[PDB]
C-alpha cells in the first residue's frame, strides 16, 4: 500500500508518502515544478486546471483518455494513471503541438491564463476523435472559461480541425497526425496484467485506503462505518475546501468491479454507481439511437438533464452514485430517477435489497436513506413502457455549467391506448430542501383526462402545494413558483403532441433547445500595397506572447519558483459588516503545524494608512466596516497551514449599525463628498416646451472582475536598508510601490516593484491589488523571509471590490416626434467602506449621460454611497457602462411612449459633426453615423426587423427582439496629470533592442502594439526588439495602466525614445549608408556614443473644469455601433443571442487582430453584465456569490451564435499614435445591444398575454437575467405565482 | 561596487550636484537593463567617468524643477518634485559621459 | 551573491577541470559520477546550443 505510482507526460512518478489531501493541482505545481496548469476557482469551474488523464480500461479492453480538473483531482485516485499537462503536448523550446499552435496564430490567448487548460480539454478531445464534428468542439469546453477573448476566435481556430483580409491564415496549420502522439507508457500496460491490491495512503490528517474488491469495500465500511466514500471527488472536494470538513478516514471504491459495471437487462439498463457521467451518458446516447423512442423516454429526460450539467472535466470523473447520495436540493439527476422509479440496489456485508427511488428516500437536507455500513452498490434507469411519457426540465442563471433553480423529472403513463391518467409523477428540485414529489397535486388526477381541466387543476394544485416562504434559501421566490407550473404546462402540451401520434403558436414550446450552427465574419483594412513587409503596423500580428501561453511557459507570478525559506501568507478579514473588534484570539492558530505568526495592525513598522484617499487601513483596528474587510494575517511554511490557522483565529465583535444599500445610504445621508453635477441649458424651459414627460427609476447591478489569475503578490525582503523586490500582478506599479513604502516607513526608492504580465486586470487591479501586496510586504519585512500570497476565487470576489451598482432617478422631456427636449438624471453608486477611484468614476458616469445624443437642457448629478460593503473600484468602462445604460433605457422610453421605430428616434436625436456635448466639448470626426449606416446595412437590419415581426405573430411562448445601438467613449484620464507616460530604450551592442515602459501587459497586447510601434520608428524587424517587464526602476512614477489609453501614450514616449536613438545612429548611417543596422549601432558604440534613452509623452490641451463646464475633458472619443438580436423562451427565462452586427471606428488600427479581439472580449464582458453577471448579498451584507458555480460569466456557449465584426475603412485619428485610437473599453457597453434586444422580446410576450397598451412602460433593471425576463414575461402561470382569504375587503 | 567606495562616492557626488543630502539618495546595484554597454569597472577611472554621467543626469533633473523652483522659491525638494510630476514633467534621464 | 538564497529548486554546479599542461583529451567517463547520489547531469562542449 504505502507507494502511489503515476506517471505525467510520459515520466514515472513513484510518491512514497502520498497525502490523500493532495490535489493533483498542488502536485503539479509544487512538487513536480510543472506551472503550465493553473489554479483560477479551485471549484471545477473555470478549467485553467484541465489535463488528461490516460488508463487502461480493463473491462473494455482498450486505453482511454478523458480530461479533469487537477484542483479536484486527489493524487490518491491516480495510482497506475497517465497525466498529461499542457507541457506534455508540446512547447516553444521543441515545436507546439496543432492545438497550441491554431490557438496561439488564431488569436484565441489574450491574457492566457485560461489557454492552457482549454488547449487540454481540445486535446482530450482530439485523443478520443481525430476528425470531431463542429458541435464536438463546442461541447469540449462546457466546463472552460475566458474572460478576455469573447470565445469566438478560440472557436474559430478549432474549427479547422473539424471536416477583407484574414486575422489568420489556416493553410499554414500543421494537420493533426495522431502516429506522432506520445505512446500510452509501456510500463503502465504490463501492469494492467497484474490483479490490483488495496492500498493504503497516511497523510498528515487523513488515512486513504484503495479498496480493490466488493468483499473488501463491504468488511471497510463493516470496520468504520463514519469512513467517508470517495469516487471523483467532485463533492467531497467542495466539502473539504469550501466547508471545511476533516474526514479523518477515506475509501475510494473506484477500482471495483461491480461498482463499474454496466448490465442492459429486460426492465431497463443497470449502472454500477462509480460509472462516470460520460459513460451513462454515452451508454444512454447509444440506447436512444438503437431502441425504438417508446422504450426512450426516461433515458432521454436523463440525457437532456447531463446537456447542461458540467464541463467534460467533470462529467468524466463525477460518479452517477455519487450525485444521488449527495442529495442536494437542487441536484438535476435526482428529481429523474425519482419520477421514474428508477431502482436503487444497495448492499451492506452480507445484506443486499433494491429499492424504487420514491419521496422516502431523501429524508432531509442533504441525506438520503442508507445506514452508515451500506453503499449504493448500482442503479437502474428503466425503459419506458407504451402508454408512458417522460420529460425532465432544468432552468438556471446560465445554460452551461450552472445550479438549477428549478429542476425536475415528469412521469405519465395512461391505461392503454388512452389519454386517462393512471400513474403521474412530478418531482422537483429547487423548491424545498430536498428533491420533493407534487403527491398532493399528482393525487388528484389520477383517473383523470389528460385535458385543459387538468391542466388548470395541475397548476392551481402547484402554485398551493409548492409554497416557498419570503425567506427560503436561493430567493427568487416568485421566478421559482412560475418555473415549477411553466415546466408543467411544456410536459402538458409535450405530452399531447406525444399521444396524438396541435396548434402551430404552442409548437415551439415544446421543443427541446437545439444549437444553430456558428457564422462569424470579420472585416478590417488592408495596409497599403507597398508597404514594407518588415512594418508590421496596420497587420493582425498575433499577441508575442501567445505561443508561451498556449504552452504553459509564460510566467505569472505564482508561476515564479518560491524561495527555499520563502512562506507563505492568508488573510484573515471580518466576517461582521460593521462592528468593533472586541479581542483577536489566536491561540488555536498558534497549534497549527507550521505556524509562523499572526500579523496586525500593531506590527506595522510605518503607517497603517492607505489607499487612493488615505482613508484605509492596511490592517482594520478597533473597528471593522465590511464582510472581507482584512483584520491580519497568518504566516505559515505551506498555503495549507496557513489557510487552515487563519480559519480559527477567533475575533470578538460587537455589532454596529449598518448602512448597506444605496436606499439605506440615501436615507441616512452616508455619501463621500459632496454631489457632482452638470447642468447645461434651461431645465424649466425645457420641460415646460415637452409634449410628453416620463420619469422613472433603473437599477444596475455590480460585477465581480472575474480575471482568471487573482490577485497575487510575491514579496522579497533584500534585508538592507529597508530594501525589497516586488512581484506583482498589478496594472498599477507606481502606487504598488508607494504604498509599500508608506507602510513600511520607508523612502520610495527602496522599493522595486516587478510587473511580468497579469493574467487578466480589467480594472480591478488598478489599485486594489495593493490590499495583497501591502500584506505581503508586512510578512517579509516582519519575518526577513519572502513571502508571498495569491488569493483563492472566493477571498478574491468578497475583498477586492467590483464595479460600482448605480441606482438612477430621471425625468425626460420629448416631444411627440422623439425629439428629445429636457433631461434630469440623478445617478447615486455604491462605493462601499473607501473612496478608492469612486468619484472619477461618477465623473465619467456624468461625462457619458449623453451617450450620442444632443440634448439642449440637461441636468446630471452624482453622489457616491458610503456603505459597509468592499469597496468598488475601476471596472473596465469605469462609469461609463452604467450612465450609457441609464441614457438607453430612456431613450428606449421614448421610442416607445412616440409610438416611433427606435432607430429613428435614436438618428434624429444623434450629434452631428461638431457639435458640443453637455460638457462643451466639440465632437470632432464623430464617426458615428457611418458606423450607424454601415451598420444598419451590413447587419440588414430592416429585412430582419420583418422577419422578427413575423416570428412572433407565429409563436405564443417565444419572443424575439432586435435592437441598434450607438456608443461613444471618451479617450483620457479624466485627472489631468494621469495622462503621462514614460519609455527607457536600450539597443545592446549586437543590434538587439531592449525596450521599457511605464504599462503593463494583462492580455490586451500592449506589449506587442509596442513592439509593432518600435520597429516602424526605427525600421527594424520586430524580431529585433524585446520587452521583458514592467518595473519601477526602469520607468518611474507611471499612471496605472488603465482608461484605455496605453496604446496612445506609451506608443508616443515610445516612438520619442526611437527618434532619439535615429538621431544618434544618423552620422553612422551617413558615412556607411549601405551597412546594417548591426554595423552602424557598433560604430556608434565604438565612438562612445550612447545607446540607452528615456521617451515621454503628455497628451495636450486637456483640462476640464466642472466650475466653469469647459476645457477638453478628453483627446477624442472611439465610437461604435451594434446591432444584436436576441430569441427568448417566455416561459423559462432562457435565450439564445442569434446573432450581433458591430462596426468599431478604431480609427487605423495598429493590430486589427488584438483590436478585433479586444472588441470581442468587451462587448462580451459588456454582455455578461447585461444579462448574466449577477452578485447577492444577504441583507447582513454577506456576498453570496463566491465562485463560477454561483457567479455566471459568459460561457463558449453564451456567445452570439453569428458574430460579425468590422473595423471602420479610412478614419484615420490625427490626435493618436500613427493614425490609430484606444479600443479597450469604448466596445463594452455595445454588450447592451443584447439587453435592449431583450426588452424588444419581453414587449413582444407582454403584447401577447399581459397587455393592450401599447404605449406601456415596465421596468427592467440590470442584468436581465432568466429571473428577470422570465417574471415580465406576465401570464396565466405568473398569476397564479406572485406573492401575495381576509374575512372582509373594502369596496 | 568592489569595496573601492564607487556608489559611496556616486552618491556624494549625486548630493552636492542636487543640492540635497545623501540621505535621500540610493544606489541599490549595477544592472545591464539600467544602464546598457558599460565598460568593466577597471582602470581606476570609474569615479571619474561615472561621475560626470551622473553629474549630467542631475543637471537635467535640475533644469527640469527649474520653473517649479522659480514658482516656488521657498518651497522644499519634496514640493518642487511633486510640482513637476503634477505638471507631467519627466523625473527620469540618462547621464552621459566620454572622456 | 552566494549570500542571496536559493530557490527550492537550485541546483550546485561543480567545474571539472584538466589535469594536463596539454592534452588530448582521450574519452571521459561519468559512469562513476552518476552514482552519486543527487546526481543530475554532466555538461560539456557538445551541449552547448549556440
Ligand atoms: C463544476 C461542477 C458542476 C456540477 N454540475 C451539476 C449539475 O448541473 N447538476 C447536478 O445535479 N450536480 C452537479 N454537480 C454535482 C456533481 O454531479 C456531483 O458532484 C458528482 O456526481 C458527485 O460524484 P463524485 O463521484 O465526484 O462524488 P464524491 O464527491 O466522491 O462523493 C460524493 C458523496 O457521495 C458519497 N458516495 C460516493 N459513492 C457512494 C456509494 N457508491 N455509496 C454510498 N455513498 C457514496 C460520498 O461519500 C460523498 O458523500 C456539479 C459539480 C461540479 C464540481
Ligand atoms: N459547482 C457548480 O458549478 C455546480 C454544481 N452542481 C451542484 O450544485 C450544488 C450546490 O451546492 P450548494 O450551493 O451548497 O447548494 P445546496 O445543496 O444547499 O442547495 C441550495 C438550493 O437548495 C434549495 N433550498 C435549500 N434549502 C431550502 C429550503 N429550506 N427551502 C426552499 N429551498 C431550499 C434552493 O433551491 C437553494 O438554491 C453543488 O454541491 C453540486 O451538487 C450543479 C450545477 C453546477
Ligand atoms: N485581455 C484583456 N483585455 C483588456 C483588459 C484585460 O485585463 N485583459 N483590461 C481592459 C481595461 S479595463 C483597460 S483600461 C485596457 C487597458 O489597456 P490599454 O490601455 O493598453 O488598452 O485594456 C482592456 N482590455
Ligand atoms: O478616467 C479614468 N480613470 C481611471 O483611473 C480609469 N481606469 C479604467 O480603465 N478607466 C479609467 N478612466
Ligand atoms: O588600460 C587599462 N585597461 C583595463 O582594462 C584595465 N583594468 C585595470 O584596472 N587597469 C586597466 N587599464
Ligand atoms: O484598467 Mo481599465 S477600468
Ligand atoms: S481551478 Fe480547477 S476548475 Fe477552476
Ligand atoms: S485569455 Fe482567456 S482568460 Fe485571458
Ligand atoms: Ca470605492
Amino acid at each position: 500500500a504505502d507507494e502511489l505510482v503515476f506517471f505525467v507526460n510520459g515520466k514515472k512518478v513513484v510518491e512514497k508518502n502520498a497525502d490523500p489531501e493532495t490535489t493533483l493541482l498542488a502536485y503539479l505545481r509544487r512538487k513536480l515544478g510543472l506551472r503550465g496548469t493553473k489554479l483560477g476557482c479551485g471549484e471545477g469551474g473555470c478549467g485553467a486546471c484541465t489535463v488528461m488523464l490516460s488508463k487502461y480500461d480493463r473491462l473494455q479492453d482498450k486505453i482511454i483518455h478523458f480530461s479533469a480538473n487537477a484542483c479536484l483531482a486527489p493524487i490518491c485516485t491516480l495510482h497506475h494513471v497517465a497525466v498529461t499537462t499542457v507541457e506534455g503536448i508540446g512547447s516553444t523550446k521543441t515545436r507546439l503541438h496543432p492545438v497550441q499552435e491554431r490557438i496561439a496564430k488564431s488569436h484565441g490567448s489574450q491574457c492566457g491564463f485560461c489557454t492552457p487548460g482549454i488547449v487540454m480539454s481540445m486535446y482530450t478531445l482530439l485523443r478520443n476523435q481525430p476528425e470531431p464534428t463542429v458541435e464536438e468542439i463546442e461541447d469540449a469546453f462546457q466546463g472552460n472559461l475566458c474572460r478576455c477573448t469573447g470565445y469566438r476566435p478560440i472557436l474559430q481556430g478549432f474549427r479547422t480541425f473539424a471536416k477583407s483580409p484574414s486575422l489568420f491564415n489556416p493553410e499554414e496549420f500543421m494537420p493533426l497526425d495522431p502516429t506522432q502522439e506520445p505512446i500510452f507508457p509501456p510500463e503502465l500496460l504490463r501492469l494492467k496484467d497484474v490483479p490490483p491490491k488495496q492500498l493504503r495512503f497516511e497523510g498528515e490528517r487523513v488515512t486513504w485506503i484503495q479498496a480493490s474488491t466488493l468483499k473488501e469495500l463491504l468488511d471497510l465500511k463493516a470496520q468504520h462505518p463514519e469512513a467517508k466514500l470517495v469516487v471523483g471527488n467532485t463533492e467531497i472536494g467542495i466539502e473539504m475546501k469550501f466547508k471545511n470538513q476533516l474526514f479523518p478516514m477515506i475509501i475510494c471504491p473506484a477500482w471495483i468491479p461491480e461498482l463499474n459495471a454496466v448490465e442492459h437487462g429486460p426492465e431497463g439498463i443497470s449502472f454500477g454507481a462509480a460509472c462516470a457521467l460520460s459513460s451513462v451518458e454515452k451508454t444512454l446516447l447509444e440506447a436512444v439511437a438503437k431502441l425504438p423512442t417508446q422504450k426512450t423516454e426516461v433515458f432521454r429526460g436523463v440525457l437532456e438533464q447531463l446537456r447542461w450539467f458540467a464541463g467534460k472535466q467533470v462529467k468524466s470523473v463525477a460518479s452517477l452514485g455519487g450525485n444521488i447520495i449527495t442529495a442536494s436540493p437542487i441536484s438535476d439527476l435526482n428529481p429523474v430517477f425519482m419520477a421514474s422509479g428508477t431502482k436503487l440496489t444497495i448492499v451492506s456485508r452480507g445484506t443486499r435489497r433494491t429499492v424504487p427511488m420514491d419521496h422516502t428516500f431523501f429524508p432531509s437536507y442533504r441525506k438520503t436513506l442508507l445506514g452508515p455500513e451500506e453503499i449504493l452498490l448500482s442503479i437502474e434507469i428503466p425503459y419506458s413502457r407504451e402508454d408512458e411519457f417522460f420529460s425532465a426540465f432544468k432552468q438556471a442563471s446560465r445554460r452551461e455549467d450552472d445550479i438549477a433553480k428549478v429542476t425536475c423529472g415528469m412521469r405519465v403513463l395512461f391505461q392503454p391506448g388512452s389519454m386517462q391518467v393512471k400513474e403521474l409523477a412530478l418531482c422537483y428540485g429547487g423548491m424545498a430542501d430536498r428533491t420533493i414529489s407534487a403527491l398532493k397535486t399528482t393525487q388528484k388526477q389520477l383517473s383523470k383526462f389528460w385535458n385543459e381541466k387538468l391542466l388548470q387543476d395541475v397548476c392551481a394544485g402547484l402554485a398551493e402545494e409548492l409554497s416557498l416562504s419570503p425567506d427560503a434559501p436561493g430567493g427568487m421566490i416568485e421566478f421559482r413558483r412560475t418555473l415549477t407550473l411553466s415546466f408543467f404546462f411544456k410536459f402538458y402540451l409535450t405530452v399531447l403532441k406525444k399521444l396524438g401520434k396541435l396548434d402551430p403558436t404552442y409548437t415551439s414550446a415544446t421543443l427541446l433547445f437545439q444549437k444553430h450552427p456558428p457564422a462569424n465574419i470579420q472585416l478590417f483594412q488592408e495596409v497599403p500595397n507597398g508597404q514594407s513587409k518588415e512594418d508590421t503596423v496596420g497587420r493582425p500580428l498575433p499577441h508575442l506572447a501567445a505561443a508561451m501561453q498556449a504552452s504553459g511557459e509564460a510566467v505569472y507570478c505564482d508561476d515564479i519558483p518560491r524561495y527555499e525559506n520563502e512562506l507563505f501568507l492568508r488573510l484573515v478579514t471580518s466576517t461582521r459588516a460593521h462592528a468593533k473588534i472586541k479581542s483577536i484570539d489566536v491561540s488555536e492558530a498558534q497549534k497549527v503545524p507550521g505556524f509562523v505568526c499572526f500579523l496586525s495592525a500593531d506590527d506595522i513598522p510605518g503607517s497603517n494608512e492607505t489607499g487612493l484617499f488615505n482613508d484605509e487601513t492596511v490592517f482594520a483596528k478597533d473597528t471593522v466596516t465590511c464582510v472581507g474587510h482584512i483584520i491580519g494575517a497568518v504566516v505559515a511554511d505551506t498555503p495549507e497551514h496557513a489557510e487552515r490557522a487563519a480559519h480559527v483565529v477567533k475575533v470578538t465583535y460587537e455589532d454596529l449599525p449598518a448602512i448597506i444599500t444605496i436606499e439605506d445610504a440615501i436615507k441616512n445621508n452616508s455619501f463621500y463628498g459632496s454631489e457632482l453635477k452638470i447642468e447645461k441649458g434651461d431645465l424649466k424651459k425645457g420641460f415646460s416646451e415637452a409634449d410628453n414627460v416620463v420619469s422613472g427609476e433603473l437599477y444596475i447591478g455590480g460585477q465581480d472582475h472575474f480575471y482568471l489569475e487573482t490577485h497575487c503578490t510575491i514579496a522579497i525582503p533584500k534585508g538592507e536598508e529597508g530594501e525589497m523586490e516586488l512581484f506583482v500582478s498589478t496594472q498599477n506599479a507606481m502606487k504598488t510601490q508607494s504604498f509599500v513604502a508608506k507602510m513600511l516607513g520607508v523612502p520610495v526608492n527602496r522599493i522595486l516593484v516587478r510587473v511580468k504580465r497579469m493574467g487578466g486586470g480589467f480594472g480591478g487591479k488598478e489599485t486594489r491589488s495593493t490590499l495583497v501586496s501591502v500584506a505581503v510586504a508586512l510578512a517579509a519585512y516582519k519575518t526577513g523571509h519572502p513571502v508571498r500570497c495569491m488569493l483563492d476565487r472566493n477571498e478574491d470576489m468578497l475583498i477586492t471590490g467590483g464595479r460600482h451598482p448605480f441606482l438612477a432617478r430621471y425625468k425626460v422631456g420629448f416631444m411627440k416626434t422623439g425629439t428629445i427636449v429636457a433631461l434630469e438624471v440623478d445617478h447615486y453608486s455604491n462605493a462601499g467602506n473607501s473612496r478608492d477611484l469612486s468619484h472619477s468614476i461618477m465623473e465619467r458616469a456624468l461625462f457619458h449621460m449623453d451617450n450620442c445624443y444632443k440634448i439642449p437642457n440637461i441636468r446630471g448629478t452624482g453622489r457616491l454611497c458610503k456603505t459597509n460593503l468592499s469597496s468598488n473600484t475601476a471596472f473596465r468602462g469605469f462609469g461609463g457602462p452604467q450612465a450609457l445604460f441609464i441614457a438607453e433605457n430612456w431613450m428606449s422610453e421614448v421610442a416607445v411612449t412616440c409610438g416611433l421605430p427606435a432607430e429613428e428616434v435614436r438618428w434624429k436625436n444623434m450629434y452631428k459633426e461638431g457639435d458640443l456635448t453637455h460638457f462643451n466639448q466639440r465632437l470632432e470626426g464623430f464617426s458615428v453615423p457611418r458606423c450607424w449606416d454601415e451598420c444598419l446595412k451590413s447587419s440588414q437590419y430592416y429585412a430582419r426587423k420583418s422577419e422578427v415581426d413575423k416570428f412572433n405573430k407565429e409563436n405564443c411562448w417565444k419572443k424575439r427582439g432586435l435592437c441598434i445601438i450607438p456608443t461613444k467613449f471618451g479617450i483620457s484620464f479624466t485627472v489631468p496629470f494621469l495622462n503621462q507616460a514614460g519609455a527607457l530604450i536600450h539597443v545592446y551592442t549586437d543590434g538587439s533592442v531592449l525596450v521599457s515602459h511605464g504599462g503593463t501587459e494583462m492580455g490586451q497586447g500592449l506589449h506587442t502594439k509596442m513592439v509593432q510601434v518600435a520597429s516602424k520608428a526605427l525600421k527594424i524587424p520586430i524580431s529585433k526588439i524585446y520587452i521583458s517587464e514592467t518595473s519601477t526602476n526602469t520607468v518611474p512614477n507611471s499612471s496605472p495602466t488603465a482608461a484605455s489609453v496605453s496604446t496612445d501614450i506609451y506608443g508616443q514616449a515610445v516612438y520619442e525614445a526611437c527618434q532619439t536613438i535615429l538621431k544618434r545612429l544618423e552620422p553612422f548611417k551617413k558615412k556607411n549608408p549601405d551597412g546594417s543596422w548591426e554595423d552602424w549601432v557598433m560604430a556608434a558604440y565604438q565612438d562612445r556614443v550612447s545607446l540607452s534613452t528615456t521617451g515621454f509623452y503628455r497628451t495636450p490641451n486637456l483640462g476640464y473644469s466642472f466650475e466653469t463646464n469647459s476645457g477638453n475633458a478628453f483627446h477624442y472619443f472611439t465610437y461604435g455601433v451594434a446591432c444584436s438580436e436576441v430569441e427568448i423562451d417566455c416561459l423559462t427565462g432562457d435565450h439564445k443571442n442569434l446573432r450581433t452586427d458591430i462596426v468599431m471606428d478604431v480609427g487605423s488600427s495598429l493590430n486589427p487582430a488584438i483590436d478585433i479581439g479586444q472588441v470581442e472580449g468587451a462587448f462580451v464582458q459588456g454582455l455578461g453584465l447585461f444579462t448574466l453577471e449577477e452578485l447577492h448579498y444577504s441583507p447582513e451584507g454577506s456576498l453570496h456569490t463566491r465562485g463560477p458555480s454561483t457567479y455566471k460569466i459568459p460561457a463558449f456557449g453564451s456567445i452570439p451564435t453569428e458574430f460579425r465584426v468590422s473595423l471602420l475603412r479610412d478614419c484615420p485619428n490625427k490626435k493618436a499614435i500613427y493614425a490609430s485610437k484606444a479600443v479597450g473599453e469604448p466596445p463594452l457597453f455595445l454588450g447592451a445591444s443584447v439587453f435592449f434586444a431583450i426588452k424588444d422580446a419581453i414587449r413582444a410576450a407582454r403584447a401577447q398575454h399581459t397587455n393592450n397598451n401599447t404605449k406601456e412602460l415596465f421596468r427592467l433593471d440590470s442584468p436581465a437575467t432568466p429571473e428577470k425576463i422570465r417574471n415580465a414575461c406576465v401570464d396565466k402561470f405568473t398569476t397564479l405565482c406572485v406573492t401575495g382569504k381576509p374575512w372582509s375587503l373594502r369596496v
